[PDB]
Order: C-alpha cells, then structure tokens, then sequence
C-alpha cells in the first residue's frame, strides 16, 4: 500500500511529467519520472512500483499523441529502470506489458515502417517471456523462477534498445537473439520434465543452460 500523500505526490509528479511531455520539454520529463521512480524506490512495494510504470506509461501516451519522440525515450528508460531492479515476476509481468504499449505509442507519432516493425516484435518479446514465467512458476522451483526474471529483463532492456533505435539492424537482430533463446529455454524446460526417455532430459537441462549463456552474451 501507498500513504494517501504517497499517492497525491505520484499524481503530483504524473501532472507535472505529463504536461512535460505535452510541451516536449524532455529534461523535465527525465527529472519528474526521476522522482516516481524513488517513490517507488523508498516505498519499495509491488504497489507503488504499478504506479510509477503507469506514469512512465502516461508520459509515454501523451507524449505521443504531440509526436514527442525524445520524451518516450525517456519513459520506456525508466520502465526498463524499474524492471531491472526488480526480483519479483509480477513487476516483470507489468514492466514488459507496459514497453509494449510504449512501442505502440511510438509507432501512433513515428508511423514508420521501422517502427510497425518494432512493435511487432516486443510483444514477441513479452508473450516469451510472459511463457517462461509461467512455466517457471509451475515447476515451483525458485531457482527457475530466478531464471525467467533474468530473462524477462533482458528481454525488457533489448526492447528498449530497438524504441530507441528502430532503424537500427543491429538492436533488430539482438533482440531476434533473446527472444529464440527464451522461446528454446521453455520448451527444454518442458522436456526436461516431460520427457520419455534420460538421454533427452539430460540434453535439455544442457540445453536451458546454453540458451542462457547466449542470450547473456548478446
């Protein structure tokens, strides 16, 4: 829970980085989600954290809406902010569904092709690792469950990479990397249990394992 000022301030901080970004003043936007984001920090609670995405998530909308690339930069930054110092996969859940809707955003102001195709492939990117959440949540090991936030967050920064640069083809093909990688981790993480016979249990477990160290090396 937020004290009801804690809540008055967010919404304070809301206005004041919403009208920033109406009015493209980009160093106001990064100072005001600056102050959401230690809110969230000082709160600490799952709570204030969904409170401080959506602000980063408003900023982002309207900022769009007045074709104000630099302040959505700004917002998907501090998403990523958040999700990175997260440990829970809730936050993860939040952070990724909200750099889907900031690609949107940018592609409502853009309207490029690069831009249609960015979008296209974060939500990619957040059905994977929304994926491997869930099934690291039913083998109710915490240690897989450790895994699918590492994931999800490199998911989460790689997706921020291509709003920033959506011309960009090598961002485009890092984020190609991690979403395979995530996409080959769930089904050898479903093998490893399902699976018949030892041999192809064996190799799956090497094979989560390898799918990692790639996707960490992109």
């Amino acid at each position: 829970g937020t004290t009801e000022d804690e809540r008055r301030e967010l919404e304070k901080v809301a206005r004041k980085a919403i009208e920033a970004a109406r009015e493209g003043n980009t160093d106001e936007v990064r100072e005001q989600l600056q102050r959401a984001l230690e809110i969230a920090r000082e709160s600490g609670t799952k709570t204030a954290v969904k409170l401080a995405l959506d602000v980063a998530l408003r900023v982002a909308q309207e900022a769009a809406k007045r074709g104000n690339k630099d302040a959505i930069d700004e917002a998907a930054e501090v998403v990523v902010r958040i999700a990175e110092e997260s440990n829970n996969s809730d936050a993860l859940e939040q952070a990724l569904r909200v750099l889907e809707e900031i690609a949107k955003a940018v592609l409502k102001s853009e309207k490029t092709e690069d831009a249609k195709k960015a979008v296209k492939l974060v939500q990619e990117a957040y059905k994977a690792a929304q994926r491997a959440i869930e099934a690291a949540k039913r083998t109710g090991t915490p240690d897989v469950i450790k895994l699918a936030i590492k994931l999800a967050k490199l998911a989460a920064r790689a997706a921020l990479e291509v709003i920033k640069r959506p011309k960009s083809e090598e961002v485009n093909e890092a984020l190609k990397k991690i979403v395979k990688a995530i996409q080959e981790a769930v089904e050898s993480l479903r093998e490893a249990e399902e699976s018949g016979d030892p041999e192809k249990r064996e190799k799956a477990r090497e094979r989560v394992r390898e799918a990692v160290e790639r996707a960490e090396e992109v």
